[PDB]
């Protein structure tokens, strides 16, 4: 068995339709005639080309069937996040996607899982959609490490997380690209280093915090991509901890300790990096993700995985097991 | 078989008074202690950061060094004497000072105590010129910020200085300094846990990805601080990338990955899985050992991370003498 949980999708909307949330702020799809090729827009102008699969569940089972995939949890595209609008127009935003989310799921159940997007910038709309969501089907919520222009440590976040350990609903944390603001500006620059650094603030920012010395056990929380370059930094920042006083402060164990906390995704692109990313959060701790079916995505959806030289045991936790422990799938 | 330890900082007794001429609230100065072990860098009236007496005390450095086994040490200035904000004449006339006291503080021991001249990076003529001067006066390379405000190493204006190095066989250390972030990451030394790393990163992208490795000659030898940062974890990210979007592709003729050919780094990482990954990423050739001596978060033990990890006695022999003897030729 495979399951993929890291993957997206967006749905058949409307430029009119979104024009009634905001004419030139809220994304949406325009298929043209030739309906096997895409683009995303905002009013006029284009966000982004896309590939068919984005949307079509049939389209995608197809692919999703070449590839040895049998269970794809995906989730939403990131320009969809709206955490920079208006709290309600946000929260009435994420119902409609939420909706549209379990359209496309409805296609096949069994075979394609969906978590649901929050209104996160409000506490309790947020607790709330996220509650609806999976009561209505979702195996759980995909959440920004950003919050449209945010500082990422507040105690409403805390409060949230431990909102979504008691109700058992599980989390996905994807990246912005937003913190070098005005370098980086060519060659992708924001996926390259703006990312992985937000990914890895994200998770110090919990550990160094001493969240996790507050948020229950139950949390079940991944951080995609590898959880950026945390796993290789870890020694240095394990380092400042036992040599300085201010890193202590709030975090009474050394950070490495808190790996039992958290999961993260294999989307790390090499052998050597999947290696290490192993050593540091275990066989238990890492599953299987694609970023499908961006350019971007692995072409051998689990192709890494299996090329690699883990034990045959660690190979399956990753590629299956984890996942259903961690979304409740069979 | 000299051990040599490439990446260590000093900081000059530069009096309050002196700094004050220069600038009142951003020169750094030094405020020793009574019985003169301890001290502090100041700026301004400002603490800026507690030091201890081999940062500023040569005699007092060979004696640790000789309780640690390194035969030579390479050494350059504390970041915070860089001065790339201020008025480029004022910033050169403090870089020649800088690299005067320098040169002072290894005269105690020149055939132990080597040193990287700062330059005046805001001006690409004073900064020419006053790298070809200290290499003259005897400074065996250049220390140099990852960036200077908004510009990067892909700068025009920085390739034209990397170009200058080549042409004059001058070696370079880039060290990550005044770190991005903004309000996002002040406490539990996130500036250095973070947004460090992915300056590092940053600048040695943006020479690959901008074709200057093209455009700069292959005799440039030029390292980069704290093992390039997190940069061979992510390279993977980085080829995929370039394989499949053609903004990536758009000035980087051959696949990013190849470039580890065109620079070094420091070995100072942490941990020796993270070693590991970043000798097969680099080559045992490209990794030369450095501790960030004496500062708090430098290595402990000086090597004991090489000591310790994996790698084949070749390559420890490597990293903890031969790479630097010919990056730096000392001999
Ligand atoms: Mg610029
Ligand atoms: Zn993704
Ligand atoms: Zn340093």
């Amino acid at each position: 068995p495979r399951i993929d949980m890291h993957s997206h999708f967006f749905p058949r909307i409307s430029e009119q339709e979104a024009a009634k949330f905001d004419a030139n702020h809220a994304p949406w799809l325009q298929v043209s005639a030739k309906g096997d090729t895409g683009s995303i827009m905002m009013g006029k102008n284009n966000f982004r080309p896309v590939y068919q699969a984005l949307w079509d569940p049939a389209f995608r089972i197809e692919e999703m069937d070449a590839q040895g995939v049998d269970v794809q949890v995906t989730c939403a595209t990131p320009v969809m996040f709206g955490y920079t609008w208006e709290a309600n127009k946000a929260a009435q935003w994420a119902e409609r996607m939420n909706d549209f989310a379990l359209e496309f799921a409805a296609h096949n159940p069994q075979r394609i899982k969906v978590l649901a997007q929050v209104p996160l910038q409000d506490l309790d709309l947020a607790c709330k959609e996220a509650s609806r969501a999976v009561a209505a089907g979702h195996l759980g919520i995909q959440i920004g490490n950003h919050l449209g222009d945010k500082d990422l440590d507040d105690a409403t976040l805390e409060a949230f997380l431990t909102h979504c350990a008691n109700e058992d609903i599980p989390i996905l944390v994807h990246p912005w690209d937003m913190m070098g603001g005005q370098r980086m500006k060519k060659w992708m620059l924001p996926w390259l280093v703006a990312m992985p650094a937000e990914t890895q603030l994200a998770i110090l920012s919990l550990i160094l915090s001493g969240a996790f010395e507050r948020i229950p056990k139950s949390l079940k929380i991944c951080f995609g991509y590898g959880g950026g370059s945390f796993a290789f930094l870890l020694g240095r920042v394990d380092n400042a901890w036992r040599h300085r006083d201010i890193v202590r402060e709030d975090c009474p164990r050394p950070p490495s300790e808190y790996v039992d906390r958290f999961f993260v995704d294999s989307a790390v692109f090499n052998p050597g990096a999947l290696e290490l990313l192993v050593s540091v959060m275990g066989e238990d701790r890492v599953m299987l993700g694609s970023d499908y079916p961006f350019p971007l995505g692995e072409q051998k959806i689990g192709g890494l995985v299996l090329s690699s030289n883990l034990g045959e045991s660690a190979k399956d936790k990753i590629i299956s097991g984890n996942a259903s422990k961690f979304f409740n799938i069979n």
